[PDB]
RNA sequence: AUUUUUUA
């Protein structure tokens, strides 16, 4: 896995990251944590999402 | 982390607890409610009435 | 923590329920269900109409 | 299964139907053939539709 | 698979002009290099791969 | 697999490449890394694409 | 373990 190593090196390092949904809208947080199909990430507040749903993680 | 190691916890507890959810589909609309149950691929979402929503057409789940 | 998905069509089939299929686009389907497998749900109005799961969002009554 | 009965019974009696798919696009011929995956609908010219973007099969 | 890989495999070795329709509603066009389980090799002036979950419809041009 | 040769060929030659996701967007960069769920595409930063959310890789 | 990252 590559996906593995990457979510966790961003979560371990608390950086800021942009999710971009399939749809078009754009989330920022930081990653919380990950499993197979859900990432959450964390803003305000902490939200599942689904990574069917995304298109890109994309640190800044 | 491995598996279902966050998401069915995650639900779990917005269903024991009875939070209020909004739940974000694919196609931006925002539903709301309460989880009531969930499997492996549909959650039941109740707010007036119980409706069965397929996980795949969800984007984001979040406490309302 | 068993198997959701039929049981709610089952009931919703044997109860006769007028019901709202909500497509992953927005669309909105109204009918019987009639039947349904591990793929596809039978929505009876008109017509009978085959629903691919995949496409579907959410099952509710009208 | 109820899809396979289906599409035969369509395919069988050459109904014309209404195949949408899920970007709202609406195709109109005879159900041709179907496998696992795809199925061929004939209009003035045979083409190959995959199940995974499809959301409902209609009797015209 | 005994309609999908005859239908793609005629198309690939007659050379035949294809466009195939996106989900998206954009059309490609070009000749069938090769297919597998997920992808197809599309190519017109260069060859690009076009992931089978990406696509509506496939039809000779 | 046609799949893993192309990307393959890609990410050794350091390509330049685009990758359109199914929403129309076009990304481009060097691909890095892919498995079996991911491409890691490198420019100014290196972010993880779902391959789900992709419709087609092609040399810029 | 009903297509919850995957050509129904
Ligand atoms: N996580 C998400 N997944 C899918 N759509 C979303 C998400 N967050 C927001 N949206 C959609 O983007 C649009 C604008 O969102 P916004 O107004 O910021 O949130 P809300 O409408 O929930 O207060 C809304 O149509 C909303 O449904
Ligand atoms: N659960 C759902 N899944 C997908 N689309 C939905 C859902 N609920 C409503 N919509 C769609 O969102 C749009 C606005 O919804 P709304 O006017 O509230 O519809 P309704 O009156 O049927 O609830 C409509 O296109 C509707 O079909
Ligand atoms: N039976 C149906 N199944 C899916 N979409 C439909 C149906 N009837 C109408 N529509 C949608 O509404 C309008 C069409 O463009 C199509 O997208
Ligand atoms: N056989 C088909 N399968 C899937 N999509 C189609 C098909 N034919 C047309 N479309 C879509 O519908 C839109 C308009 O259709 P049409 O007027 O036939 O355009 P064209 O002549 O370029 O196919 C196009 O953007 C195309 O993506
Ligand atoms: N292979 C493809 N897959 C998905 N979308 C595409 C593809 N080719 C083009 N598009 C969409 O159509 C638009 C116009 O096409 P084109 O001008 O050929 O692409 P470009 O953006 O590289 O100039 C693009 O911006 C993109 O949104
Ligand atoms: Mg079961
Ligand atoms: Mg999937």
């Amino acid at each position: 896995s590559l996906q593995d190593p990457f979510l966790n090196a961003l979560r371990r390092e608390r950086v800021p990251v942009s999710i971009y949904l399939v749809n078009g809208i754009k989330l920022q947080g930081q990653i919380e944590s990950f499993d197979q199909f859900v990432i959450l990430l964390k803003n305000t507040v902490s939200q599942m999402v689904y990574k069917h749903a995304i298109s890109t993680v994309v640190p800044s």
